[PDB]
């Protein structure tokens, strides 16, 4: 998160950390045993770290669960990042309380203009490198399909939307991938890609979760 703020410990209770010896992606808890993430975040040996604020300190509320199975979207294209969504099944059910909670899947797509919560442990600087130990939060509106398609010609599919600010200075960034974009209490986006971070006329590009509620729900009822 570039240009955001310190969320506060456990105030984003659906935010997870993907850990393979080190934080490498975010993810979003949607029920006690399933995390949704970015498909380009896929790797073998994933442990899912719930209840995290400082990812380099044990603080009192963590749950560490190994993945038992990962499902990259059947149609994920790593070249275009089209359909950048993946589901992770947890080996044991997380124990749900006020600091470890699932976030509701949409019944509707969020409209251009709607302001959302983007959170992650990604790089906080746009020209330079610096990674936080605590979770960082950004409120960013959704942007119109017509300025999204302009900012990134030939690259925006119906499976993506842009969210952010075209004057730059505020974005998600490397290390935020897999993580939530929440609007009106609905996991609407998944941190996916962009050109740099916090750059003018280059807003964050997010996987459009509402296209995948049918794929998510029928996957989760059969696995
Ligand atoms: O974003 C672009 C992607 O859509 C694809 O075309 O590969 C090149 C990238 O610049
Ligand atoms: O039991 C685990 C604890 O030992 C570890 O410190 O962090 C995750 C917990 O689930
Ligand atoms: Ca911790």
């Amino acid at each position: 998160i570039v240009g955001g703020y310190t969320c506060g410990a456990n105030t984003v209770p659906y935010q997870v950390s993907l850990n393979s010896g080190y934080h490498f992606c975010g993810g979003s808890l949607i029920n006690s045993q399933w995390v949704v993430s970015a498909a380009h975040c896929y790797k073998s040996g994933i442990q899912v770290r719930l209840g995290e604020d400082n990812i380099n300190v044990v603080e009192g509320n963590e749950q560490f669960i190994s993945a038992s199975k990962s499902i990259v979207h059947p149609s994920y294209n790593s070249n275009t990042l089209n359909n950048d969504i993946m589901l992770i099944k947890l080996k044991s059910a997380a124990s749900l309380n006020s600091r470890v909670a699932s976030i509701s899947l949409p019944t509707s797509c969020a409209s251009a203009g709607t302001q959302c919560l983007i959170s992650g442990w990604g790089n906080t600087k746009s020209s330079g490198t610096s990674y936080p130990d605590v979770l960082k939060c950004l409120k960013a509106p959704i942007l119109s399909d017509s300025s999204c398609k302009s900012a990134y010609p030939g690259q925006i599919t119906s499976n993506m939307f842009c969210a952010g600010y075209l004057e730059g200075g505020k974005d998600s960034c490397q290390g935020d991938s897999g993580g939530p974009v929440v609007c009106s209490g609905k996991l609407q986006g998944i941190v996916s890609w962009g050109s740099g971070c916090a750059q003018k006329n280059k807003p964050g590009v997010y996987t459009k979760v509402c296209n995948y509620v049918s794929w998510i729900k029928q996957t989760i009822a059969s696995n």
